[PDB]
């Protein structure tokens, strides 16, 4: 069995000359080369038996990528694990090689308003193709956009993905939360259980600001700051916004504070296309209700040189009390098919 920089990685004789990339919430990324394709392909080891989250994590993340089959969203192009349940220890999924991430690429390089307008829209045509299956994606951000050597984007990581449930998102005020603190749309913190398609054109509005400066828009430190950060900006939420919050907890925070204007966007990025600006606005809109959902954000004026909504498919069809063994079975199950006995 093939070792890396420590432990086994062994993806049998298929994929060969390993190269260590990085790592993942479950294991070790490496590159490799397929012996059948004759390309370098990236392979992820996954580890999560032990953990029952871990497990819901990868099957609702493999059963997702499993379905799902568009340009803008990382496919799976093979699994590899042990023939039986008993032997399974680990799980290695096969992806496309991409070049980069829009986190490492932002870290050092300034983007072109054409390298923007570019990557923007195929983050939202990607997620035109999540929202479509009725699928969240719960966690957009720059390092979860892959990018290949001529721009490609690809959206990955549907870990902490859920199907669509608007009758079901609100909750308290400071409900504990998952997803990565600086994408959070500021709902989350008030009254929303991140249960709708809106929590991901926020996520995508802080992607566009990041993309326009080479810096996140709202880097919170902690919990309530990521609001603090957010208000900053937006300043006081209207009179009509304050209205649509009916907890009282999470409306009389808001009311306490005292008043705070808007930053023009104009002030913020001076250099920014006008019209991605507009569009800016319209994402990281306070209110989750007027905020703009994603195929009127693809036919904003902004991407206009691109967009074509008979090239933008949709999901052929609509999209945690299960134990660790269940679960281990479940993925056993779902990763069946890429088994050389078909
Ligand atoms: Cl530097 C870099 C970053 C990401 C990848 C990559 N390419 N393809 C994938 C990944 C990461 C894990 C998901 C699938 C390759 C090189």
């Amino acid at each position: 069995p093939e070792m890396v920089r420590g432990q086994v990685f062994d993806v049998g004789p298929r994929y060969t000359n390993l190269s260590y990339i990085g790592e993942g919430a479950y294991g070790m990324v490496c590159s490799a080369y397929d012996n059948v394709n004759k390309v370098r392909v990236a392979i992820k080891k996954i580890s999560p038996f032990e953990h029952q989250t871990y497990c819901q994590r990868t099957l609702r993340e493999i059963k997702i990528l499993l379905r799902f089959r568009h340009e803008n969203i990382i496919g799976i192009n093979d699994i590899i694990r042990a023939p039986t349940i008993e032997q399974m220890k680990d799980v290695y999924i096969v992806q496309d090689l991409m070049e980069t991430d829009l986190y490492k690429l932002l870290k050092t390089q300034h983007l072109s308003n054409d390298h923007i307008c570019y990557f923007l829209y195929q983050i939202l045509r990607g997620l035109k193709y999540i929202h479509s299956a009725n699928v969240l994606h719960r966690d957009l951000k720059p390092s979860n956009l892959l990018l290949n050597t001529t721009c490609d984007l690809k959206i990955c990581d549907f870990g902490l993905a859920r199907v669509a449930d608007p009758d079901h998102d609100h909750t308290g005020f400071l409900t504990e939360y998952v997803a990565t603190r600086w994408y959070r749309a500021p709902e989350i913190m008030l009254n929303s259980k991140g249960y709708t398609k809106s929590i991901d054109i926020w996520s995508v509005g802080c992607i566009l600001a990041e993309m326009l400066s080479n810096r996140p828009i709202f880097p919170g430190k902690h919990y309530l700051d990521q609001l603090n950060h957010i208000l900053g900006i937006l300043g006081s939420p209207s009179q009509e916004d304050l209205n649509c919050i009916i907890n009282l907890k999470a409306r009389n925070y808001l009311l306490s504070l005292p008043h705070k204007n808007k930053v023009p966007w104009n002030r913020l990025f001076p250099n920014a296309d006008s019209k991605a600006l507009d569009l800016l606005d319209k994402m990281l809109t306070f209110n989750p209700h007027k905020r703009i959902e994603v195929e009127q954000a693809l036919a904003h004026p902004y991407l206009e040189q691109y967009y074509d909504p008979s090239d933008e498919p949709i999901a052929e069809a609509p999209f945690d009390d299960l134990p660790k063994e269940k679960l281990k079975e479940l993925i056993f199950e779902e990763t069946a098919r890429f088994q050389p006995g078909y």
